[PDB]
């Protein structure tokens, strides 16, 4: 029943699932002048380099690939987090225009689109236990803009039109989500929720300050996907973002100077 539309967007959400309304709610506005440089934070550890890739599925809310979390193969661990987080897949958030997109925001602006890529603590064995807890995930956020193309987008980008609708699903695999990183991993960290329902607050956010470039041929096939499922009236999937929301009583903490 929920979605982003008038009707059932994120000033609904909340009837559903009052924690909407929390004290730890995402995704927030990134004020850059107020966060403060952490130097006890490290640097962030991502080890991609045996991620196994699945399938790639429309789940009328956005596309992921999903990855196989059996073992550890595709880990975050160091910047903020103790202990390990398994890759269990990644999603993307977009508009409709260039100008709006990003759930989370620097210092007002918003990027085209929003990649999140989503890990779960292993010491809690699985991604629905993992949720019940504060330090459940880490969601690592890279900001798109538009630009020159990015290459290693470019083999998602081309089966989208095998998943338009809402419950489509392929094979994917074989695909290196190193191929998404921007060069720095300078970051912005703090406590928060998932952004869709279950608005679960159970996520610690790591933010890279320096976006990626994808080419606008890129994003136009991300708004060519549907919402809805085959067969019903076609609703393009574009502005799949929840707006900021009040920081409240947290602290935004910056790993560089
Ligand atoms: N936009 S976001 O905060 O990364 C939430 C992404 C959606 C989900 B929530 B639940 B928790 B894990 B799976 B399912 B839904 B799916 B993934 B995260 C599970
Ligand atoms: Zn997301």
């Amino acid at each position: 029943h929920w979605g982003y539309g008038k009707h059932n967007g994120p000033e609904h959400w909340h009837k559903d699932f009052p924690i909407a309304k929390g004290e730890r709610q995402s995704p927030v506005d990134i004020d850059t002048h107020t966060a403060k440089y952490d130097p006890s934070l490290k640097p962030l550890s991502v080890s991609y380099d045996q991620a196994t890739s699945l399938r790639i599925l429309n789940n009328g809310h956005s596309f992921q690939v999903t990855f196989d979390d059996s073992q550890d193969k595709a880990v975050l661990k160091g910047g903020p987090l103790d202990g390990t987080y398994r890759l269990l897949q990644f999603h993307f958030h977009w508009g409709s225009l260039d100008g709006q997109g990003s759930e989370h925001t620097v210092d007002k602006k918003k990027y085209a689109a929003e990649l999140h890529l989503v890990h779960w603590n292993t010491k809690y064995g699985d991604v629905g236990k993992a949720v019940q807890q504060p330090d459940g995930l880490a969601v690592l956020g890279i900001f798109l803009k538009v630009g020159s193309a990015k290459p290693g987008l470019q083999k998602v980008v081309d089966v989208l039109d095998s998943i338009k609708t809402e419950g489509k699903s392929a094979d994917f695999t074989n695909f290196d989500p190193r191929g998404l990183l921007p060069e720095s991993l300078d970051y912005w960290t703090y406590p928060g929720s998932l952004t869709t329902p279950p608005l679960a607050e159970c996520v610690t956010w790591i933010v890279l300050k320096e976006p990626i470039s994808v080419s606008s041929e890129q994003v136009l096939k991300f708004r060519k996907l549907n919402f809805n499922g085959e067969g019903e009236p076609e609703e393009l999937m574009v502005d799949n973002w929840r707006p900021a929301q009040p920081l409240k009583n947290r602290q935004i903490k910056a790993s560089f100077k």
